[PDB]
């Protein structure tokens, strides 16, 4: 069993930046990949970025060149560095983790990001 807890987020101006954290607890060494997703108002959740234990990353086009995903294995924490922020980035941001040889999935609780002036 794996639990994910998110922190960071809140209100930021366009052009600002924020860092989100996704802290894993439990059997974290069984985690294979972790990803970030977001759910904008009125829309379904959308994939943003993924990272492997080895640190290989992959990104959706909507955030390529603006958001960065990273992980700290010792802290069992995956990060989303959200830069060059646009009003259209306003959403609830979720992290997930695939574990047990990619056969199970855990989700964080979500954190609101509001980009507004
Ligand atoms: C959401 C937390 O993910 P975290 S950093 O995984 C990112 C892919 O999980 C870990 C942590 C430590 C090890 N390890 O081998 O020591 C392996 C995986």
């Amino acid at each position: 069993e794996v639990q994910l807890v998110e922190s960071g987020g809140g209100l930021v101006q366009p052009g600002g930046s924020l860092r989100l954290s996704c802290v894993g607890s439990g059997r974290v060494r069984t985690i294979n990949t972790a990803g970030w997703y977001r759910q904008a108002p009125g829309q379904e959740p959308e994939f943003l970025a993924r990272i492997t234990v080895g640190g290989t990353t992959s990104y959706a086009d909507s955030v390529k060149g603006r958001f960065t995903i990273s992980r700290d294995l010792a802290k069992s924490t995956v990060y989303l560095q959200m830069d060059y922020l646009k009003p259209e980035d306003t959403a609830v941001y979720y992290c997930n983790a695939d574990f047990d040889f990619g056969s199970r999935t855990a989700w964080g609780q979500g954190t609101q990001v509001t980009v507004s002036s």
